[PDB]
């Protein structure tokens, strides 16, 4: 195991997709969702993704040159169709879009067609953020997680992410699944050999396990009380198939093979917030700023400490800042047998 | 205990309100909201309410003729200060906007200004939904719950209503505190001497406890992944407080007395999607016809039922219809001598 540059990474990730013979915007776009995923610590969605999307584009899932446009839309909503593009680009396209819409109507929704994995929710949201709105971003995925009381997958993970902008820091940023947890700690556990925390998955008859050989669903978030995490993952759900008309979770292809030619036609929702037209930006500010200061100076339980949503991702996003991202032996392996395959240079170590 | 029409109530609460000298439009919401409330089971928000409701308005508290009117607005935005007004008629106004700019713009958004408790956030979230439009409510509270890892009241029990419409039956409609259950069920179970369920509350230490009596602090739903209940009840705040101008969760004014004459200024936020904006109404009632038809029939536990959010209070909403709804005696005799004061009918039984 190593370490490599953002840059670095950065600059290889675009370097490949650009020798598939990709668009130069889906280039940049594809890496930045996944630049996202690996600088803020979720590396489950981070450059290891590469691998995938490469093999999804050469493939004929994800289209190489999408060309995104509005099916319709009138007032402050839209609905675009990503033209089976690759996630990031979809939804970058659409976020830059709700916020263009919240800048004249204060607020800006759009539904998201024929598009395909985008990464980590949160990309877009924190795009929002950084930018002075309010984004939201849903998006459903094959069934993995059951009902509460289920026995059958019946829900995506589902995720729902939501940036606020901060003051004279980072932004306030939520990005979950609705499961308990997502679905690539089974597989990791599995891996290790090591049981799962109890409540975050469960057999095929519905009933919870902790062995990682035995799950055949995640479990909603909530446990007991699991059924408030399923809701959740139907309001994305909502927001997500019924109101963009794609397909429903249990009616979505498989994200993995052996498929990788057919578009799996997946759909997704963008919402963007303009604070000014509500408020005075001042008394945002101020607001934003008294609720972090006594959120994060609230007391703890023993030898614990208590962190808004995103504050884990801002203290690694500062360590791969300088020290930069860790990569394991296997996943640079696999970067060096891209860099021999298009010709690109591979990331420089260290 | 004993039954009673929901007629008979509906009538009696609002000849109450009136006899307080009340609005005829802040008599008729905040029966609304209650009779929302007994009608769908969640009788811990239903008529069991009046009694505080009257106390707050006679008090001074809720402002028995309020002046709702808009601060600001544009596009399908725009700010709504109450004056003072029960929550039910502050978010029962709000969301008629919400819903006129949504036939307007595809979305409506409306932010909610001196305003106060308002009994079940499902209340105006159905409303959106029995006229066609995905609604959104929320609001925050005085500090009762605890962040992950946490070790004193942080946020509100700030739930999180979402009501979509239907095809040919009831709409989907979720209503959930952000915390694992609500607070009144610890005076419940502290009132029965029995324990609580695991994970849903904390004494003052910040560690979990099954004893009503040591609680101090509600926990965020999502129990060892309760930081994402957390993180959603912080959504809430910043859409009910920090949007609003309003006081956040821990600067709020406690809900009990004594003081029922100083009013809390409570914020919350009102969202309406129409769904013809973004597509055909025929294939959005089909898909969400097809989602629930599969959700319903999804595959359960042992001896047990998966259901959509709302399904339980439509079975009980049913039952409540003809049978009607049951009152305690020490509920019922508050009636009476509410009946005996005002000089109103009190509800017959039966
Ligand atoms: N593209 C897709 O289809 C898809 C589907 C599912 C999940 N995902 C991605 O999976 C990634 C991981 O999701 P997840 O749900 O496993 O993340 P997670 O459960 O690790 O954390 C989610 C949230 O809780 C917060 N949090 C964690 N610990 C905390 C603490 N101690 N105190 C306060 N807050 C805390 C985090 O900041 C984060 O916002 C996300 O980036 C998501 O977008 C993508
Ligand atoms: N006015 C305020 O400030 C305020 C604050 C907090 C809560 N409240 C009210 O408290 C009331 C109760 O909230 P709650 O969170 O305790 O309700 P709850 O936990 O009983 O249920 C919330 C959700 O989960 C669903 N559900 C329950 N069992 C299910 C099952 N077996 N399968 C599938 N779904 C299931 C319910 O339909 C509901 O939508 C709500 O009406 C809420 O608005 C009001």
């Amino acid at each position: 195991t190593v370490l490599a540059r953002l840059d670095e990474l950065e600059r290889f990730c675009r370097a490949v997709f650009l020798a598939v013979g990709t668009d130069e915007e889906t280039a940049d776009a594809a890496t930045r969702a996944m630049m996202h995923g690996t600088r803020l610590g979720v590396d489950s969605h981070g450059v290891r993704l590469l691998a995938h999307y490469v093999t999804a584009l050469e493939g004929g899932r994800l289209n190489r040159r999408p060309q995104i446009s509005r099916v319709s839309g009138f007032g402050a909503v839209e609905t675009i169709d990503a033209d089976h593009a690759h996630g990031a680009r979809a939804t970058y396209a659409a976020m830059e879009n709700a916020m263009a819409l919240a800048e004249k109507f204060g607020i800006g929704a759009v539904a998201i067609r024929n598009s395909s994995h985008f990464g980590p929710a949160g990309a877009y949201a924190l795009e929002a953020a950084r930018q002075g709105y309010i984004g939201l971003a849903f998006c459903n995925s094959d069934s993995f997680v059951r009902l509460h009381d289920g026995a059958m997958r019946f829900h995506g993970t589902n995720p729902i992410a939501v940036g606020v902008p901060a003051a004279d820091d980072m932004p306030w940023l939520l990005d979950m699944a609705t499961s308990a947890v997502p679905y690539n700690r089974v597989l990791l556990y599995r891996s290790l050999g090591q049981q799962l925390p109890q409540g975050v998955a469960s057999d095929g008859d519905g009933v919870d396990t902790r062995d990682p050989n035995a799950v055949e669903m995640l479990a909603p978030v909530g446990g007991e009380f699991g059924f408030k995490g399923a809701a959740l993952a139907g309001v994305v759900e909502i927001f997500s198939a019924v109101l963009t008309g794609m397909r429903l979770s249990f009616d979505l292809a498989p994200m993995g093979g052996p498929d990788f030619s057919t578009p799996r036609g997946l759909g997704a929702f963008v919402l963007a917030l303009k604070p000014e037209a509500f408020l005075e930006r001042d008394v945002f500010d101020e607001s934003m700023k008294r609720y972090l200061e006594v959120l994060r100076g609230s007391p703890a339980r023993e030898d614990c400490k208590v962190m808004a949503p995103g504050d884990r991702e801002w203290a690694v996003a500062a360590k791969r800042e300088r020290e930069g991202a860790p990569v394991d032996p296997v996943t640079r392996a696999a970067f060096s047998e891209l860099a021999e395959k298009f010709s690109v240079s591979p990331p420089t170590y260290h």
